[PDB]
């Protein structure tokens, strides 16, 4: 439509990393998933992608990704075919290519979430059709950093300028690793506070390919083992997350004393007591919006994957 | 069309929680709303008035009519399901009822769920943006279940102010008797209740008490026996039955009871000519096969109803 | 402009349970019928010919393909499927065979069914008003299988009629080699079928000896072996391998033994290097290392496209139950 033009640049294509995609890539589809938000919220109803198929391929379990997946699919006037793991010809031995291939012959887009990193590789090599991770391994996950950069811009209205605070276990999750990356290879970031013990910091297999990009657009990087009061004053986003002493960065209605006026707490989900159910009444509290944001991030990139 | 299908506006973006929330007029409403879903479904009719809206269930118990239903319900209005799951999901990953609700909510348009904790709803409603239908709350209610029940008896026998009616078999923990207790009580001139089971798991205070007044101005007979006794066989219009549920007292009087509450041919033989046996389903050996080809074996039919008062219902709430 | 999709009209309203229920003419027709379903599908056009009809899967043990395979089918016609799951249902609290099949029976167009139970089809079967399509039961049959199976030969190589097949691997516990040998003897004039297995995994007499009457009456050589001879790769046209049903405990023991053991069975590419020039091999899946990933680069590999095949042969077979 005039009204919903899918993003050109990736039609028929996977999506495995935040690092393929441009400044210009997002904000198409940050658009469109806002322009998605205004007609779903108005009762309009798609017929965009009738007649197509998703199959979710999760071999590690999710309620958010599969859900806003399917939902994402659905209100765009697709379909999805149900595959399970555990009730699958898996059992009888066969392959993770073999089941690629299997759902490939049925399917126009594979989502795929796997516990193993490398995992999602194998899945391109032999898939004719569009797989989007879904998450893998320890790796990224890189829809959620779209959805992350929606949410930001949604409610702060800008994203260039701002100072965030990643907090948690970054070591091992994949949330904070695409955006990371997303966020400064295509934006000019004031400053990241990378919050966790030492044992969980920030990879530097993340950290050394962004140092280009984080050098020459002159953003600051700190690292912390505390939600100090330098961190809650100065941040514009608290993005912090699940495990996979803990009193260091837990987030309560308290702690939130410390924070401006104009500035969100986020959560990839699902949270343990690193977020104090405190903190919900909070109208910088975006960690349930942000799902909502995820639903049309979504609608946007299945758009235009298969547009 | 609003001719044809009228949805019930009492139940515009609503939850459904309890029987106790529905007025006699709801409950006819919806009675002719789920004839006519039928009527236009058997005759191959197909409906859209859904399309682009989600359902989602949200089922933490084992469930084949209820999930099912609801999924088909759903399809059949146009309307589409998000199959997610709670085994599959990140309440593996320490996530509460909560947060699961305000998940789904982001997403759907209605949610259904069945939970084995009673306080389980309330917990979910207070967080929740979207209607939510009860498909189950512990030992508390079912409230869907009383209303396709009584769908059934409408249909089957033409009538429901008047009837004598069985409930019999695990009442205590029965969800199902209790919601169809309170609802036709509530809303009907019955005749007589019958509470067939043993001491142990006869029909809860919490449910009888709350309807002393309904049942002394409608003046209706109720009885306990832990029998099926010839007088129960011969004046009932519905023989009601419900599976055991599974403290060692419970057990026993089950036990010693078993045959006197099975309902098989033989004791079909002094029941009335005109009359139903309904069980909402599964069932065990309370209900004999040898009454499955018996004109009065009304238990499958009864599902099929479930479906098209669950057509009713969906079409009310998001109409 | 567009190409018709008439519905098979001998399928209408009506259950599929084995191989031995088509006829030469439903074949053909189901096979053109599925080639006109593919050609519209991959043109981009949209189908909504089955939409507010409902599909039931009623799996009770695992699949991939034919669950995915029958969803997909169904989806793609406009239709709509209800995800019953067999484990987290109310079996679980004594719910029989006949009340599950009664149950979705009620709400649903069709039923897809894959049971352990070579029996329990039938059981289905006496208590369901809707058509149930079997998908599997016990070691029996896997008719749509066998039905995709044929569409893949067409396809492939041009003619089935004159045809040397070789059905390798597992035949006694094969539910798919049963129902394909009976669907190629009783309509197709195949020239020969070589029977690659060990003794105890053999293709059994209940399925041989039905087939003898037009075995003899119509010349079809049969040939037994252990091995992939060089006879039965040089001259076989088909070369339809198996999975060992692990499934399906002392002669039990070497059943399983029997496979590998009085074995040479395995295709890679060594094996193919003996093979026609025009010839394909098929597997109806999963594999194990009786097929060995060495021959998927090999253009006579036909076991990926069957699935494709397959998903058009069900939208033929859904249609026309269905219309
Ligand atoms: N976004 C998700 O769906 N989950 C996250 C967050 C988490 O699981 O901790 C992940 O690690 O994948
Ligand atoms: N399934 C119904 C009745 C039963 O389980 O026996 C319920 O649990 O409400
Ligand atoms: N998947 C096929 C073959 C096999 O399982 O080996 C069947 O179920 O019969």
């Amino acid at each position: 439509m005039l009204e919903l033009p899918p993003v050109a640049s990736l039609k028929g294509k996977s999506i495995t990393s935040a690092e393929q995609f441009s400044r210009a890539d997002i904000y198409a589809l940050i658009h469109l998933a806002s322009a998605m938000q205004r007609k779903i919220d108005a009762g309009e109803v798609l017929n965009l992608l009738q007649g197509r198929i998703m199959t979710p391929l999760f071999f590690e379990d999710s309620s958010r990704t599969f859900s806003s997946f399917c939902a994402a699919m659905i209100r765009l006037g697709g379909s999805v075919v149900n595959f399970k793991v555990e009730a699958s010809s898996i059992n009888k031995g066969e392959t993770l290519a073999d089941t690629i291939r299997t759902l490939d012959s049925y399917s126009d887009v594979l989502v795929m979430r796997h516990p193993r990193q490398d995992a999602i590789e194998e899945a391109l090599s032999v898939a004719q059709h569009p797989i989007l991770n879904a998450g893998n391994g320890a790796g990224e996950h890189p829809t959620q950093a779209l959805l992350d950069t929606l949410t930001i811009h949604s409610e702060l209205g800008s994203v260039d300028g701002i100072t965030i605070a990643l907090i948690g276990d970054l070591k091992m999750g994949r949330t904070v690793h695409s955006l990371l990356k997303l966020l400064v290879r295509n934006f000019s970031i004031k400053c990241v506070f990378l919050v966790a013990p030492d044992a969980l910091q920030m990879p530097q297999d993340v950290l050394e390919p962004l140092q280009h990009e984080i050098a020459t657009k002159g953003v600051i990087i700190h690292r912390t083992h505390a939600l100090t009061d330098e961190v809650m004053q100065k941040s514009d986003v608290l993005y912090t997350t699940r495990l996979q002493a803990k009193a260091d960065i837990t987030i309560d209605a308290a702690r939130m004393r410390l924070a401006k006026e104009k500035m969100i707490v986020m959560h990839p989900l699902p949270r343990n007591d690193e977020l104090s159910t405190t903190v919900d009444a909070d109208p910088r509290a975006a960690y349930f919006r942000q799902m909502r944001y995820g639903m049309f991030m979504r609608m946007a990139i299945l758009w235009s994957v298969l547009a």
